[PDB]
């Protein structure tokens, strides 16, 4: 088989509402989408948002360094051969994961297309039938964030995620608040996208939450201080995870040999896709630590390539991919059990594109053959 | 898909020459098959040899472990989701990688035959083209082992793999012996199997052969020493591999941890087949490590499982699965172009198994359903 | 002062020969150049020249995290506060650091230029003197290096850099080559970019060079493998540098914390700019790692940039930032007084830059305001 | 330029009131304060207040260090060239940071002066806008100083120092006591300048201390035990300040390597000056510890010399050098809007030296040329 052409679009998907995190506000999601085409006719989707404040990747930047990098140098390149299309990127460029994330999720489309079975069957099968879906609880004050769980509660939603880290003095407030809210059997795990920065500021916080019954703290410092998080764990009894701080097995590396964290949150934006973030959970395995596939607000494409993963592996425990649902507007149709997600059984990414929305979504786009 | 039935057939393959080790002499080699069916009417093939003095795992042993535990187990399993076969496997029983490995491999037969594709596409896809080979040279005399050297060198041969190990003064006598025989162009590694037990019988013996050119000395001290074997590595600069020391990923993970190797040997047989091979390449290349897949002296079912592991990853630089090659009948007909190996197209393991080959061999026999 | 408007460059600088290294070939250099306009009319210029290989930015993709990125936040930022214009940019994107150094660049132009001083002033002062320069080898064969470096030879040239790293067997071959041709009173170092990839073929080659009295190795394994670097320092007494394998302070903090070199080679294409080369130097210090400042084949303006920080630090003992001297056409007019460096005593970058030479040699531009 | 001249002057800062800490009681303060005369008729004032407990200096020894053995070898250098004036000095003498700093300041003086610019111009550029001001109270009874807190409350105050440490029972006796008398808004920081020795007493005070919410503890064990720093760290999730355990990137290189604090006291009389104590800020940075800058009691000189340092650095978030608005008369007019402090942008320190107030303060003098 043989690439021979691949489409570049640079889409915006609406959000319903403001998406609000520590170090910034959203109220859309830029995207890039990629169709791969083959000699054999065979077409695959792939899928690459970035996120500047993790990765240093930006929309269109990743745009480009598909259209004038890595897609030349893959036309004519085999898409079954994932290995070695992935060493042709790495030997191409270093980093840029969002960027190669696209390729890879397509390459996995047109690979189970070819053979008419789902993604999760060419990476190990399945494993799982299903996971519970968190709802994720943006920044907001002490009681609209207490009340918004109040809403989802009567939904079927068993555990929330709720999303801190402007000041220490004030998220805690919120937490109690919503933990009060909701009762004790509701599941709640908190993540500060780095606010407390360091070890000090966080051990501080966490004194404070040892009576909430949190599941777990995620990145609580700063992406680039692996060692502050081994501190801090040598301090807590609270499970603690690794978001920005890991990116590929560069990091997870270090996570292991430190022993900074009771788990991971693997991204493929964060390590270039489907396989380098199954190797990712074979390294994590091996030190015993708990993996999660989350993601960054992505259309259905990512979200059910960043499933598939999911799906198919024992170590990965938990999920949190809901940007399908947050979007009045997508490009896919991955369908949400809420408050559950099962995957079916149709090949590759087992979606459908719908040309029309992909079209009117797209600000621009070029095509490479 | 569902498994209807298996098949175990307790064969003996047959031996050209005597193979001479460390810890033991062999006229003929054990070797438990397996015949998978499913209720699709696609058949799969696998191989389980056990090496007593390595796993702990016998002929007869793993032939009923296969019968009365494993197999009663996996009668209605699905052979396509590997990852919930070794999930049910290791629930059963621990350990026990050559019984498991004997199971992994027909499933994945099965599975490349199913996708009508080879193995080494369901694991990552091609990534190598070929392989050198390199000839073993059984335990001999110093003039016995430069001059079967001297043989295989007029006969495209560039590289060699001395065993060594009953006396270092002695073992020492061998290497030059063939280095001279086969001037300094011609590559040279050495196995000990654990011959010079502690790290001070090693670092005598290596500071012996520092002008020999030796790439890589193999398993030196006793297998479950990994301690000795960061010791030596820390006092030497010869590259060091790790064989019996490491089995699954527990040692895996040790030796990585304590900066115990250069590379290791990775054996199916060792780990419980291709699926758990492919997450060892991974985890050793994390820490850089680079690894090898080695083998049992194998018939071609194990054999080619071996080399779609290695055909699908960078990792993995060198190979040593030459069983096919030794024996005078084969169940198998693995293809070796000496001295290279390169894998077919063909669907699943890409070998064709002659019944009658098999039967005449078959020592004794059962079905499972 | 603010800043009113930034013009981006995507130029291309003519090279008289390819360069040649561990992994790829150049005919020319792609660079981003950016003019800095200021609502007191002073204006500045920086550079950016990215290196896919080792920070993951593209010439194109550096031009558009500029344009759509990093330029936008900035208008309106004064100039003079580049302890804040780099806070601004870091938090608006992680990483990005050619994109980011090109904006570094302008403002100390601008900020020399406004203070009638030359940068190294607003650094620390000058400390430096001059700096003798020493002649990279690009990739040849063992007779063609060893000749390119007679050539040299007479016409001043006191050191040379040789590029190796595609076969050790060759790459050492090459040495004694040009080391035999030159005597043993030309200082000679070795530059592999990576290609001996980890420790076990490192150790070998070393032991081999002994006797070649080579004044460093340079970057001998893979970049992300700080570890091996450790391990190589801790058996063998030739002087270790790190290039590839040093960005920003978060690898700097993990090759003081585990002895992994001997020198640093900074670069400010890596690291973003003169303020963040600075804090590097200062962070080597303090564990008294030699350090160099190299670079990418850069016009005169990143150029000049490299030799402020450079001439106004101590713990910076050699330089190796050589691109105005190999190409054929230049933007800028930095002064080389071969086989020396010394700067002037102008304002800013102390250059002139010909506006015929860099818009001839655009290929495409933008304005930001 | 050239230094022509050096001016030495030996005077005495009156205070309100007695000065009182763990190790001594000051009714007064000594201070060298230097005038440097350039060949360019600029000139520029830098002050040197020697703490005998602390860096071993005094204030007669730093006068003779500063007129026989610094001052000459500085005539007719080039104050400029900061990076080379520390170097002259620390060639001709190793340590004597007090009389260092005052060179140091003077020179930026000059620099910023001679630029039009003011010192944080220099270093960085501004960062920040306003520090808040704390208030120390000296060693006192319990309500001696629960009382002086409650003045300073109605006066804009909002975070306190509690100087302790003559008896772990007796200083926490003191703690709550201001703590139930300001109520639980009102920051508190504890200095305990050494006084509880080692860990055991410290750790034993802690534990009397989780409820009373303490911002953080300062240097609580003798200067020398970074190691029992460390210790207390592992024990407590208090934020730890080292002050006198710091002086410079000596001790900074200890504290990052073993963890000992989670924040630095830099005092530009510990480490030399402005320009050392902007490379500890760089130090500091790099493993995430944040820094403070606080200072001996000292005039508005040395105190602006400071602010310069802490306005123009991130990783400074608090600031204690209140020494002008502790004495009776200031040769200097650094001026503070409490409860805040916000610099000019005057030219070199911002500051006019009083000539009548400095000769009525000066017990003795020199002038070296
Ligand atoms: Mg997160
Ligand atoms: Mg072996
Ligand atoms: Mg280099
Ligand atoms: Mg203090």
């Amino acid at each position: 088989m043989k690439i021979t052409a691949i489409h570049l679009y640079a889409i915006r998907l609406p959000l319903r509402n403001p998406f609000v995190i520590s170090y910034g506000s959203y109220s859309d999601m830029p995207s890039i989408i990629v169709k791969m085409e083959t000699d054999e006719g065979i077409i695959g989707y792939g899928e690459g948002v970035a996120d500047d404040h993790v990765t240093g990747e930006s929309w269109e930047s990743t745009f480009h360094t598909l259209k004038h990098t890595l897609t030349p140098a893959l036309i004519g390149q085999n898409p079954m051969n994932i290995e070695k299309i992935h060493d042709m990127m790495d030997n191409t460029i270093y980093g840029v994961p969002t960027a190669k994330a696209a390729i890879d999720i397509a390459c996995f489309d047109i690979m189970g297309k070819k053979l008419n079975q789902p993604v999760y069957q060419l990476i190990g099968g399945r494993y799982h039938e299903e996971f519970p879906v968190t709802h994720v609880l943006s920044i907001a004050d002490p009681e609209n964030m207490a009340e918004e769980a109040a809403s989802m509660i009567q939904k079927g939603y068993q555990s929330f995620k709720m999303k801190v880290g402007t000041n220490v003095k004030e998220d805690v407030k919120r937490i109690e608040a919503v933990r009060e809210r909701v009762g004790n059997d509701i599941a709640i795990r908190v993540d500060v996208n780095q606010g407390w920065k360091n070890s000090a500021n966080t051990l501080t916080a966490l004194r404070s939450l040892g009576h909430l019954n949190i599941d777990w703290i995620e990145q609580p410092v700063i992406a680039d201080d692996i060692d502050a998080m081994a501190h801090i764990r040598s301090k807590t009894d609270l499970p603690l995870m690794i978001d920005e701080g890991l990116k590929s097995s560069r990091e997870m590396r270090q996570i292991i040999k430190l022993e900074a964290a009771d788990k991971v949150n693997i991204k493929l934006m964060k390590c270039g896709g489907i396989y380098p973030a199954v190797k990712l959970a074979h390294q994590a395995e091996m030190a015993g630590i708990e993996c999660q596939v989350g993601s960054m607000v992505e259309s259905s494409v990512a979200s059910s390539a960043g499933f598939h993963v999911a799906f198919s592996k024992k170590i990965i425990t938990s999920v949190e991919l809901t940007g399908p649902l947050k979007f009045t507007k997508d490009i896919g149709n991955l369908h949400y059990d809420v408050p559950f997600i099962r995957l079916n059984e149709k090949p590759g990414l087992g979606i459908e594109i719908n040309e029309d929305t992909l079209q009117e979504l797209t600000v621009f786009q070029d095509i490479v053959r």
